[PDB]
């Protein structure tokens, strides 16, 4: 692929890419089929209280649901780690994978939009 590119990452907010606050399965699964394989991203969970980590892998999408420990951490449901939160949690995806998905990650996805302003 011989596609141009910026290069950076400018934005004027205080929040991440792979944060698409509230998206639906629909909506996360469209945003990493227009990515390149390893793409991660996560959406807030409403059926299960915590989040929904998921990501472009080889075979296809996959979805895992991440519960919120009474200690105020984050821990995948067949794992041997923890993270403080989501960040803490997504740079240690990106070097080790996930118990049943060996995938690992490689760059947070970026929403469908630009983002003028918060509201």
């Amino acid at each position: 692929g011989s596609s141009g590119s910026s290069g950076g990452q400018l934005a004027q907010d205080g929040v991440p890419e792979w944060f698409h606050g509230a998206i639906s399965r629909e909506d996360a699964e469209n945003l990493l089929e227009s990515q390149p394989l390893g793409s991660f991203l996560i959406r807030v969970s409403h059926s299960h209280v915590g989040y929904t980590l998921s990501y472009k892998a080889q075979s296809s999408c996959c979805h895992f649901m991440v519960k919120l420990l009474d200690d105020g951490t984050f821990m995948i449901p067949g794992e041997k780690v923890a993270h403080t939160s989501l960040d803490a949690l997504v740079t240690f995806h990106q070097q080790k994978p996930i118990e049943p998905r060996r995938e690992l990650l490689t760059q947070p996805c970026r929403q469908k939009d630009s983002g003028p302003s918060s509201g």
